[PDB]
Order: C-alpha cells, then structure tokens, then sequence
C-alpha cells in the first residue's frame, strides 16, 4: 500500500489498482424520548446540504467506542444517559475503512454549529419519502432500528 | 474547491479546510425469499475482510438508480424481480458525497468474485452480535429494514 495523501481525517492510499481512503473509526448514538428520536443537523460541505443524522463523531486518540459515544452525546446535545452497544458497520467498504459503532442511549439527563432536531422517527421517514429531507447512514439506521425494536 | 487527485471511483478535493472525496452515487437491493435475505460477500481490500452486504454497486453513466439496481441484482446474483424504491442515504456526509439509493426486490426470477449468501436476517444479526461477521451499511440497512417492515 502506497500513500498519495495524509490529511486531518483521512489518508488517500493506493493498493495496486484499489484506491483506499483510510479514515478514523466513528460512533453514533440512537436516543429515543417520549416517541421522539434525537436527530442533529449541521452544514456538510461534502454534500452541499444538511442531512438528518443522529449524534455522531470520530473516536479520538485514547478512547474506545463507548467513551466516544458518551462524549459526542454530551458535546453535540448537552445530554448523557445509559449507553448500550448495538452493532457496527463499514460505511462504504468498497473504498473506505471507516467503521461506525452504534449505541443506544436511555434515561437521558441534561448535563450542559450543530442543530438539535427532536423528531418522531415516523415523521423523519415520511419527510424523507417526500423529498423534504436527506438521510445520512446514521440517521437512516436510527429510523430503521426504531421501527424494528423500539415501538414497544 | 481544488483537486489533489482524480481517480477511477473517486476524486480527492480540498474546499478550504474541508477534505472532500467525490464519489459516484450507488444503489443497494434488499431481497427477501422464504424468510431468507439475499446477502453477498466479496474481498474488500479497503477493509482487509469480507463484510456481509446486499447486492449493490455504482451507477454507471447514462443509467438512473432503478436501472442500476436491476443491473447489480442481475450481475451479482443472476436474478431479476419487481423493484420498488425505498429510500436513500449519504454513507458518510462528513467527508464524502457518496449517496446510496436502496430498493426492494420481489418475485425473484433467475435469468442467468462475489459470494451469494442467502441468510435469515435474524441469523445475520445474531452472527454479527457474536463478532462472527461484519456489516457494511447496506447489509445492516437490509437487516434493520426487514425486522421493521418485512416480518409480516
Ligand atoms: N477501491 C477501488 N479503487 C479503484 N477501483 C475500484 C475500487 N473498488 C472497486 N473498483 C473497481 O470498480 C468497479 C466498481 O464495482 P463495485 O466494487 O462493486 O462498486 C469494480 O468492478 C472494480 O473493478
Ligand atoms: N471533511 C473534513 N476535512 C477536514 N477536517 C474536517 C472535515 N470534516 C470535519 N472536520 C473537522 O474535524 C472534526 C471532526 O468532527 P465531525 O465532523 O463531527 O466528525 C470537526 O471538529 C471539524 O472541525
Ligand atoms: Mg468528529
Ligand atoms: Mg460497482
């Protein structure tokens, strides 16, 4: 593997014919409260718009997924809660190694750029189907996870 | 926006401080048959392993999401069926613009590198929770979508 670039949140390498983008692993937090899911929106230069996401971010040096999940929830929404690991996924294994660890947050307490968007998952879904809002993988995963296991 | 590299499936640009990876849009196909979901596995140099995915690929010049969905299903699994658009998501809006359009395939008919892995979504989930298999965003989305709307 050879490198063509080494930057802030990514390196661009070449492994023979394959173009590989190394990226720091990330976390995402699914939080539901009174039927509303905790989404967040921010300007994303990479896409020219603000998709609907859930609290998420890069794992800093020294921390593990869980600790990163806690930090992101606090920094982006000013909240904290009981976190449970759910699952993980590679965002696009065809070109990048970014891996995202997803957590569930419960019993949210308030302890303390990014827009906090509390919204019913059914509503995020309907708005998206109408072409009103775009989803990031984290936002869609949150919506689907809810519909599957949190309607109880 | 300035460019540092222009390759096969991606360009690496710089927009001020932001490092942006332009990438062709993609499609993914969720297909269920007799309680089994249609997953696929292939060597992914970017991650050093073979995560569990669902039929997916890049939209070629000239085609739209639907046509690409049809082609990928045929080329990777030798099947075709009735396709319905479900939703889309940006794989990682923080650094790339790759957008994935997801489709549902039904009434699969056989019309005709990549390993075809028919597996119950409950089983893919359990195996993943055990650290047995990794998920790509498409594979996880397929699993969650099933648990949410296809158990009927
Ligand atoms: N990371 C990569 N860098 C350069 N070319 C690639 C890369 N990954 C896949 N390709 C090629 O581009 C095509 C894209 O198909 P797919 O990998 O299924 O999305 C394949 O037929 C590969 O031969
Ligand atoms: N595409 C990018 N290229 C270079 N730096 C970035 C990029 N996106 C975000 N950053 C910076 O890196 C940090 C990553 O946080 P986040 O964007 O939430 O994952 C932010 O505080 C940004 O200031
Ligand atoms: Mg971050
Ligand atoms: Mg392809």
């Amino acid at each position: 593997r050879t490198y063509l670039y080494r930057g802030r949140i990514l390196n661009l390498a070449l492994e023979g014919r394959y173009e590989i983008v190394e990226h720091k692993p990330a976390v995402a937090v699914i939080a539901l409260r009174e039927g509303r899911m905790l989404f967040v929106r921010q300007m994303r230069p990479a896409v020219g718009l603000a998709p609907l996401e859930i609290p998420a971010g890069l794992i800093e040096p020294g921390e593990d997924p869980l600790e990163a999940a806690r930090r992101e929830l606090a920094e982006e929404t000013g909240l904290s809660g009981d976190l449970t690991y759910l699952f993980s996924y590679f965002v696009s294994p065809g070109f990048t190694d970014e891996k995202t660890h997803v957590f569930l947050a419960e019993n949210l307490k308030e302890v303390e750029a990014i827009e906090v968007v509390w919204m019913r998952p059914e509503e995020a879904l309907e708005r998206h189907q109408r072409g009103e809002v775009e989803f990031s993988a984290t936002g869609l995963v949150g919506v689907l996870y809810y519909h599957a296991f949190l309607r109880g």
